[PDB]
């Protein structure tokens, strides 16, 4: 079988590379996004990933003439017409449990909406925008916290796993098809909301404010502002002005405080270049006075960096352990694939204090791990010849 | 007591008249609504009850000078600030299950967003929309092809019942309230809909267009239009075009078929002054294959007039059976109240026909009953000297 791969993000590389590592004989191509101009950003290129793992990049147009070939749809961005093909081997990821949430941005609209769940679906592909048979599909619940970037994750995650579970299926041809019902089918275009001209109604209700706050919360792309303040989660307070939906009853360097239509709400202005700066050498202590909502706890910059990766790089050891006891993953990497191991050796490296590291290996610190170049902590101590380091650490289970 | 009535429509009218029958001692005012200029449409005009059953009409204004009063607000059109009371005895019918739909349109909003359910809600008026706490709310289920008609009698209904079964509570004094529940609360406003220019958007799913459709079926202010044609219900076809939503693929007198962004949707022109006219002396038979649904057979004109009226009042005997046989009221009324059987006796009068009538009582038809002014069919007869009907009339049980 050839096996063509269109889209884009860590769902078409991780999928990508399940197929690499369990299916030879496969014949794999790929199709890349229009604006996959080869960067890693908080996803991976696709693009660079294949010209790295030398997966041949053809075009669309070169796609239509593959017999022999299936082809599968992760985040691709152009139409696909199935009557091009001389085959029906054509499939999807969608970002929904179908019917529901067809078309674009369904990050945000089953936030908007405050649905109790989502979930993503893998179908046939047909002339439609997302109508096409169902194969499988799995749900999940949104958290009560959930903003877009939290449930875009979760999609990139389910996805993955839906199609790995359902491959051999699709490459056998023996998998089974529902159409989809008419029945609670809806849709949204790309006009439907507004990205470079995002308003939040604030005549609205507490409830309303704070989902629009959530839906419209994905960092890479952009924070919420509010009478120019960005805005990082927030709170309904107990409080009813009387003021009218809208009024600003409060604003400082922490917070905005709005009257709405039932219950006043208080807004956290966005401090997270703080808290990064304060990982360097604060305390647990002023870290947790400093936040306003644990959420930014698990937060990165445009370079992958967490909390947890700054601690790591400055050898702040209690920050680290604090981070840990709240649930940041011990083993968190930048958009390059660099571990918190490999920060913390470049502390140990820098300072010639190696005291921390065993107390971190018990927090579950794995040294084992590889980065986007393929490379762990190992192959770098051995490269820039710093042998008592490796040496050290390779003591360690 | 005193108990003041700020408020519109048969809603208004029948708590006032069950106070009547019920309530003694109580003093009685009124306050109405702007656009309450006296005149009965498919609801009664409270002002007109108000002036013929003696009931004081005040002012707003006057209503804040009263002590010792009880203030309960039905459909009231004017912002109630309960500051300017000495008192807290202020009540509201909210038309939606409180905390959600506070605002406008509960009889659009609630299908438009493809709800299972909806109901009403007595509450505490406090200074801001549809906040106040609770003191009692029951809930019902949508029917499928529910319209905001539909919906908002069975507002007007339940509104009234549950009023009536609170009074004496509130009366009394002995009820409880609950706070609203800042979670599940949603607002709509006056702008959230522009029934002057309504647009129906078709690049949507046939669900959603439908539900659009049936939010926006409301006869006596509007019917959706499209490409110019009044519509009236529809269903979804189990093609689908290729061509682009919107796509009108078919349209002729009976009605319009559109390609969607699923399914392709079947529209029905609206033929209700066809189906009145056909009533008159037409089979049965005739009018199943007129009706494109059978919704079309509860429909009413601007007098009140619905099929089993202009059956009744041209004697066509085997349409009003068969009528009666899809669920009609064999003791529908117009909006003056005039009744079937006032109808059925015109044309008794007219003919000279009197054969039909038991037939038509063993249905169920109701003889006693009486229209706005309060006079039954024998005193119609009794006044116009019709003795011989007046008697033959008298005979049945
Ligand atoms: C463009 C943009 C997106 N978002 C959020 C909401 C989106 O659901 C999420 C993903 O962005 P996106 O550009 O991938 O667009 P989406 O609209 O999510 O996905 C559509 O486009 C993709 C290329 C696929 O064809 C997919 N099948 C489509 O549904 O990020 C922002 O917060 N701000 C933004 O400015
Ligand atoms: C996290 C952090 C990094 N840095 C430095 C370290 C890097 O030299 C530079 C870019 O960071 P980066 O996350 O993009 O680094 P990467 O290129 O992903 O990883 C390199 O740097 C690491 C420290 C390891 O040595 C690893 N073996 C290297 O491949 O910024 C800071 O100065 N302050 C910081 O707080
Ligand atoms: C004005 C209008 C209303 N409608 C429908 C939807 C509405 O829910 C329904 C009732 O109309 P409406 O003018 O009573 O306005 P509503 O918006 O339903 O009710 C508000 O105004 C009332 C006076 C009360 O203050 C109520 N508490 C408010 O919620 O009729 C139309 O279909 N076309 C229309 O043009
Ligand atoms: C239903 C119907 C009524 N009419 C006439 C009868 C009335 O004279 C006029 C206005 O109708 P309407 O529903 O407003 O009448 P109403 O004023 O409600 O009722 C009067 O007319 C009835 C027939 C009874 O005599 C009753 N006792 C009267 O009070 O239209 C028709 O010509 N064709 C019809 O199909
Ligand atoms: N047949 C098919 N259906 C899909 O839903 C789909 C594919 N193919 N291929 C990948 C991706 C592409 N999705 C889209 C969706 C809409 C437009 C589009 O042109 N959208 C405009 C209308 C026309 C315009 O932009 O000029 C819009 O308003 O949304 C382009 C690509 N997609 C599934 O993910
Ligand atoms: N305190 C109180 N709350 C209510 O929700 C309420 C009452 N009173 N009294 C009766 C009725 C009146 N409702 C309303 C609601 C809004 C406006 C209003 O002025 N609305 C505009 C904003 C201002 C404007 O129109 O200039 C809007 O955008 O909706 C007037 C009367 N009503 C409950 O039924
Ligand atoms: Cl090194
Ligand atoms: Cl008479
Ligand atoms: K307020
Ligand atoms: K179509
Ligand atoms: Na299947
Ligand atoms: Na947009
Ligand atoms: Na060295
Ligand atoms: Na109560
Ligand atoms: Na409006
Ligand atoms: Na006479």
């Amino acid at each position: 079988m050839k096996l063509i791969i269109a889209g884009k993000n860590n769902i078409a590389v991780d999928v990508t590379k399940w197929i690499i590592k369990t299916i030879s004989d496969i014949e794999l191509y790929s199709v890349c996004n229009e604006n996959d101009h080869g960067n890693d950003s908080f996803q991976l290129s696709f693009k660079k990933f294949c010209i790295q793992f030398n997966i041949p990049i053809i075009s669309l147009e070169d796609a239509y003439h593959l017999e022999d070939a299936i082809f599968l749809s992760l985040e691709f961005d152009k139409i696909i017409h199935p009557s091009k093909f001389t085959h029906n081997r054509i499939f999807n990821i969608h970002f929904s449990y179908l019917p529901a949430y067809k078309g674009m941005y369904t990050s945000a609209w089953p936030i908007l909406n405050n649905e109790q769940e989502s979930g993503v679906t893998l179908h046939k592909i047909d002339h439609g925008i997302d109508t096409g048979a169902i194969i499988d599909q799995q749900k999940f619940p949104l958290d009560i916290e959930e903003t877009a970037k939290t449930l875009y994750l979760k999609y990139i995650k389910i996805g993955t796993e839906i199609v790995i579970k359902n491959l051999p299926a699709l490459i056998s041809g023996n998998y089974s098809i529902v159409e989809q019902s008419a029945i609670k089918s809806s849709y949204y275009s790309k006009k439907s909301i507004d990205y470079k001209n995002l308003m939040i109604d604030l005549n609205k209700t507490a409830h309303e404010i704070l989902q629009q706050i959530r839906a419209f919360t994905f960092r890479d792309y952009q924070l919420p502002r509010i009478d120019d303040i960005d805005i990082f989660h927030g709170e309904i307070l107990s409080s009813k002005s009387l003021s009218k939906p809208g009024t600003i009853l409060e604003k400082n360097n922490y917070h905005l405080i709005l009257s709405t239509i039932d219950y006043d709400i208080k807004l956290y202005s966005d401090n997270f270049d703080e808290i990064l700066t304060a990982c360097e050498d604060k305390s647990p202590e002023f870290i947790s006075k400093l936040l306003k909502t644990e959420n930014i706890l698990f937060e990165k910059n445009h370079l992958g960096w967490s909390p947890i990766i700054i601690a790591a790089y400055h050898g702040n050891m209690d920050v680290i352990e604090w981070l840990v006891s709240k649930g940041v993953n011990i083993n968190d990497r930048n958009y390059k694939g660099t571990t918190v191991a490999m920060y913390f050796k470049d502390y140990m490296l820098r300072s010639g204090n190696y005291t921390g590291l065993e107390n971190l290996i018990n927090l579950g610190l794995d040294l084992f791990l590889k980065d986007n170049e393929g490379l762990s902590v190992f192959d770098y101590m051995r490269k820039n010849k710093n042998i008592e380091l490796f040496n050290f650490m390779s003591t360690f289970n």
